[PDB]
């Protein structure tokens, strides 16, 4: 009854398991390489184990040492996005449960899909270079040889040599700094991660970083020019951590720091333990995009403690995290607000299913990533279809207080483990044993394994959404002689969240007539809003409605930041608009080399370029 991770070429957990990584490396900005040694403490799960295989991707291996002597190893042929398997011949056959240390000397490639190297010009300060990693889902193998599967969890320690003027941070507790004895122009930063983690949660950033304390267990880190704005934007972090602890149980990770990255960071956030990474596009100036922080906080339980065993079961990570996320927002801002955000999430699920197609394999909750690059499959589906299932179960099983009881018991049960959907379902049934008749009424096969929208839509309070729908419908049904009736006062009683939902509702019916869009700018002045989510949707609405004036604005947003949620749809819209098509392609070509490697790959596919 053993499980296989079809995204990894390494030996499975049933054969051997990495227990610890000690990384010693040096960051060479001149060569854009990370060079050093990864010492893996590995425990045999088999009798008479004589070899094992590790994942690698575009790595250069110098040597492998065990027991102080070099051993034989072989790199297999590259298997596309999975990389190349590295088979290691053990000097002495191992008995079950025996542990040894394997020290591998390696160097990364400048084109490592895990890394983005930034020139000084690409940073805020314009004087120093900058490096950051992004290992999820399967890019850790592009930094170091490892069993690159979430089915294995390990602790780690690291020593990182960097230019003395720069700072290194990792997904771990800081353990001091000293000058580098082998090069006085450099400093060594040390780190300890004492809680076992999957290797996709290993993270490294190197740059001219400064910190400010914003809570009892939270520093914000960024380049100097962003520190003050970040400190204010994320000031509710400790209050959210407090609520999360109430819902999930104790926070076991020690510190909860935030790092605000350069604009090319590909996602809204990444839940790296001890150090959440976030996009600077959260800096709206009014804390309105703070749900992303609530999301990353929640991962400290769902995802980082209870982890998906393979990426086929990613919805376990994201569905429960979004569920907890929206409860944090519900406690902060009220239950009607939780329902508003939930209903918005259904709307995002609609968009994703319509984008992929209602029969597409990636619209299933549990997917099959055999021979599929995870970055290509990545979408809102596991997030929102996952949340929808949990929200549906909440309402079926007696309400939020009852289901939050399940959530906390679930985290407790599977803490420090990696699990499948069947593990989750088995415990759901165990926990709600007295309500199995209700559980047996859900169409499990449809919810878990069928494409398309779920077989049943949950009940949503409409209170906060109603004004958004009403105004969107006024615009959509408006004829030319109705345009005069619209006025800035229309927006008087709408929050930024409601303005965003108004645009989301309207974008779902785009295009609108060009004259309507021009009137919208005339009376609402949406061009003036810097809120990234609002501006994103407004610009999409403009381009899809064929307003040439918006072309430079859309091109600017698409390139001045690199969050894929924004950059990909903007480029795709610009490509589909005949007037901007050639310029969209030219702009991608010009920027490609300086984009994040994953983002460059996906925009290229989207644009059918190269
Ligand atoms: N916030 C970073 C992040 O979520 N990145 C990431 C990158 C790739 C991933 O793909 C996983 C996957 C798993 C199932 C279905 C589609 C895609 C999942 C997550
Ligand atoms: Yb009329
Ligand atoms: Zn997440």
């Amino acid at each position: 009854p053993e499980i296989v991770d079809t995204c990894s070429l390494a030996s499975p957990a049933s054969v051997c398991r990495t227990k610890h990584l000690h990384l010693r490396c040096s960051v060479d900005f001149t060569r854009r390489t990370l060079t050093g040694t990864a010492a893996l403490t590995v425990q045999s799960q088999e009798d008479n184990l004589r070899s094992l295989v590790l994942d690698t991707k575009d790595l250069t291996i110098e040597k492998v040492v065990i027991n102080g002597q070099e051993v034989k190893y072989a790199l297999g042929e590259r298997q596309s996005y999975k990389g190349s398997p590295m088979e290691i011949s053990l000097p002495i056959a191992l008995s079950k449960n025996q542990e040894i240390v394997i020290e591998i000397s390696f160097e990364t490639s400048p084109k490592s899909s895990a890394l983005q190297w930034l020139t000084p010009e690409q940073t805020s300060g314009k004087e120093h270079p900058y490096l950051f990693s992004q290992c999820q889902a399967i890019h850790c193998r592009a930094i170091l040889p490892c069993q690159d599967t979430p089915s294995v969890k390990l602790t780690y320690t690291a020593e990182v040599s960097v230019p003395k003027e720069l700072v290194a941070l990792m997904s771990a507790i800081r353990d001091g700094e000293t000058p580098d004895p082998e090069d006085p122009s450099r400093k060594i930063y040390k780190f300890i991660q004492k809680v076992p983690i999957p290797c996709y949660l290993i993270a490294l950033v190197v740059g001219a970083l400064e910190s400010r304390q914003i809570g009892p267990r939270t520093l914000v880190w960024s380049e100097k020019e962003q520190v003050e704005k970040s400190a204010y934007e994320f000031s509710e972090t400790e209050s959210m951590l407090k609520i999360a602890e109430d819902l999930g149980g104790p926070y076991v990770w020690g510190q909860y720091d935030l790092l605000v990255l350069p604009p090319s960071f590909p996602y809204g956030g990444m839940e790296n333990p001890c150090l959440t990474f976030v996009t600077p596009t959260l800096l709206a100036g009014d804390k309105s995009l703070s749900n992303v922080i609530a999301h990353e906080i929640s991962h400290s339980w769902t995802g980082n403690l209870v982890t998906n065993k393979t990426w086929d079961h990613f919805w376990l990570n994201e569905g429960h995290t979004v569920y907890l996320e929206r409860h944090i927002c519900g406690r902060l801002f009220g239950e009607k607000f939780r329902h508003f955000n939930a209903l918005g999430g259904w709307g995002e699920l609609q968009n994703s299913v319509k984008t992929f197609g209602e029969t597409h394999p990636f619209t299933k909750l549990v997917v099959d990533l055999t021979d599929i690059d995870p970055d290509v499959a990545y979408s809102s589906v596991p997030y929102e279809k996952g949340f929808a299932l949990l929200f549906y179960l909440e309402q079926l099983l007696g309400g939020p207080e009852i289901f939050l009881g399940f959530l906390k018991a679930y985290v407790e049960k599977f803490s420090y483990k990696s699990i499948t959907t069947d593990d989750w379902k088995d415990f759901l049934y165990s926990y709600f044993k007295d309500k199995v008749d209700v559980l047996n009424q859900v169409d499990w096969n449809a919810w878990l394994y069928s494409p398309g929208l779920p077989p049943i839509k949950p009940n949503y309070d409409m209170t906060l959404t109603n004004a958004c729908i009403a105004l969107s419908q006024r615009w959509i049904t408006a004829k030319e002689d109705d345009l005069n009736s619209f006025n800035a006062t229309d927006l008087k009683d709408l929050s930024s969240h409601q303005l965003n939902e108004f645009l989301a509702q309207t974008l779902q019916r785009a295009p609108l007539p060009l004259g309507h869009i021009k009137r919208m700018q005339e009376v609402y002045n949406f061009n003036a809003i810097n809120n990234s989510e609002i501006r994103f949707r407004w610009l999409r609405l403009c381009i899809q409605s064929k307003w040439e004036d918006a072309i430079p604005l859309a091109l600017k947003m698409a390139t001045e930041q690199g969050r894929m949620k924004f950059t990909r749809p903007l480029f795709k819209d610009l490509a589909a608009f005949d007037k901007s098509h050639d310029q969209a392609v030219r702009t991608y070509q010009e920027h490609k080399a300086s984009m994040h490697p994953v983002t460059a790959m996906l925009v290229g596919k989207d644009l059918k370029v190269d």
